[PDB]
């Protein structure tokens, strides 16, 4: 099975700030809920999402929103389901939501930190990356970590039709930029040859 990472990040990969998101994006949060609880019509009984997070970003997200609804949560820590790297997360989740069980495995999402991002950038199974491109050098301390959009990995990772975006996402997603609370942001789809 494939990993798709999702993320938002600037022009100069910025993604974070003071453990958390230097913007506060309701449409896009709120894409960001869509993609990643989103299955497939006629499996919705049986399937369900998988979401893969570090321990930091575990740590950031508002406790109110605490596990992720509707999507199976898994924490990822060397040290609510944990696994000790991306790989045992991958063995826990096939063992654990085996065909004896009744909840099924969609998509698997990694959705952050820079460290996890790395790891799943590694990772040869990840194929496809869910970027929102956010049009502002926000300053940020935290950063992605491969420069997947730039001229050195463009034969590696290719930008996708927006209608191919909307296709494996199934609905419309706004095309081109949208403004919310000063910024331009656009959604993007990249993905790589396995
Ligand atoms: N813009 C966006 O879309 C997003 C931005 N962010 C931002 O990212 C920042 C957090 O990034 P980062 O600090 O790197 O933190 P992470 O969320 O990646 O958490 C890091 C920790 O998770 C565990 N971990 C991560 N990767 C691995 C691995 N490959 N194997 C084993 N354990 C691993 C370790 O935990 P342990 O120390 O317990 O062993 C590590 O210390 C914040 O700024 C947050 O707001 C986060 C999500 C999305
Ligand atoms: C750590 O700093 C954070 C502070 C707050 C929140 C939050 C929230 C409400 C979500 C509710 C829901 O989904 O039910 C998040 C998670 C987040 C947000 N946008 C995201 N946007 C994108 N494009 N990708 C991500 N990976 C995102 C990720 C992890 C990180």
């Amino acid at each position: 099975k494939s990993l798709t990472l999702i993320v938002a990040l600037t022009t100069s990969y910025g993604i974070g700030r003071s453990n958390s998101l230097p913007w506060k994006l309701k449409k896009e949060i709120s894409y960001f809920k869509r993609v990643t609880s989103f299955v497939p019509t006629f499996d919705s009984f049986e399937s369900m999402n998988v979401v893969l997070m570090g321990r930091k970003t575990w740590e950031s997200i508002p406790l109110q929103f605490r596990p992720l609804k509707g999507r199976i949560n898994v924490v990822i820590t060397r040290n609510i389901h944990s696994a000790k790297s991306l790989d045992h997360a991958l063995e826990l989740l096939y063992r654990t939501y085996g065909s004896e069980s009744s909840v099924q495995i969609n998509r698997i999402f990694v959705i952050g930190g820079a460290q996890l991002y790395k790891a799943a950038m590694d990772h040869p199974k990840l194929d496809r990356i869910m970027a929102t491109i956010i049009y502002k050098d926000i300053h940020c301390d935290v950063f992605f970590p491969l420069k997947f959009r730039d001229k050195e990995w463009s034969s590696v990772w290719k930008k996708e039709k927006h209608s191919d975006l909307e296709s494996w996402v199934g609905t419309k997603v706004p095309h081109g930029k949208i403004n919310e609370d000063g910024f331009d942001y656009e959604f993007e789809m990249w993905t790589r040859d396995l």
